[PDB]
């Protein structure tokens, strides 16, 4: 997260870190045994880490649970990043509490102008590289489809939205991939892609979660 703030320990209780020897992606806990992330975060040997703040220190509220299976969206295209969504099932159910909690799926799509919270352990520099070890947060508005399409001609599908600031300086970045965009207590987006981070006229692009609720519910119900 570039241009954000330190969230505060366990203030984003649905935020998970995906770990394969090291943090490589974010995710969102949507019930006691399922996590939503980006399809481009797919790999084998995933351990889900819940209750994290400093991802380099065991602080006492963590639960570490290996994934039993991952399900990438059947229509995911890794070239265009259309349908950039994946479900991860935990080998055992997380113990839910005030610091480890699921986030509700949307019942309706959020509109341009809606204020959202984007979070993660990604790069905090738009040119350099610096990884925070504590969770970072950014408040950002959803942008209009027209401005999103104008920023990225030929690349924005009906399964994507832009959020952030056309002026630059505030954005999600490398390592935030797969993480939450939460608006009014609902998971509306997944950190997906962009052209660099926090660059002028290149806002972050996010998977439009409201388009996938039926798929998520049906997949969970049979897996
Ligand atoms: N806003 C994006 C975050 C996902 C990874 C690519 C960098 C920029
Ligand atoms: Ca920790």
């Amino acid at each position: 997260i570039v241009g954000g703030y330190t969230c505060g320990a366990n203030t984003v209780p649905y935020q998970v870190s995906l770990n394969s020897g090291y943090h490589f992606c974010g995710g969102s806990l949507i019930n006691s045994q399922w996590v939503v992330s980006a399809a481009h975060c797919y790999k084998s040997g995933i351990q889900v880490r819940l209750g994290e703040d400093n991802i380099n220190v065991v602080e006492g509220n963590e639960q570490f649970i290996s994934a039993s299976k991952s399900i990438v969206h059947p229509s995911y295209n890794s070239n265009t990043l259309n349908n950039d969504i994946m479900l991860i099932k935990l080998k055992s159910a997380a113990s839910l509490n005030s610091r480890v909690a699921s986030i509700s799926l949307p019942t309706s799509c959020a509109s341009a102008g809606t204020q959202c919270l984007i979070s993660g352990w990604g790069n905090t520099k738009s040119s350099g590289t610096s990884y925070p070890d504590v969770l970072k947060c950014l408040k950002a508005p959803i942008l209009s489809d027209s401005s999103c399409k104008s920023a990225y001609p030929g690349q924005i599908t009906s399964n994507m939205f832009c959020a952030g600031y056309l002026e630059g300086g505030k954005d999600s970045c490398q390592g935030d991939s797969g993480g939450p965009v939460v608006c009014s207590g609902k998971l509306q987006g997944i950190v997906s892609w962009g052209s660099g981070c926090a660059q002028k006229n290149k806002p972050g692009v996010y998977t439009k979660v409201c388009n996938y609720v039926s798929w998520i519910k049906q997949t969970i119900a049979s897996n």
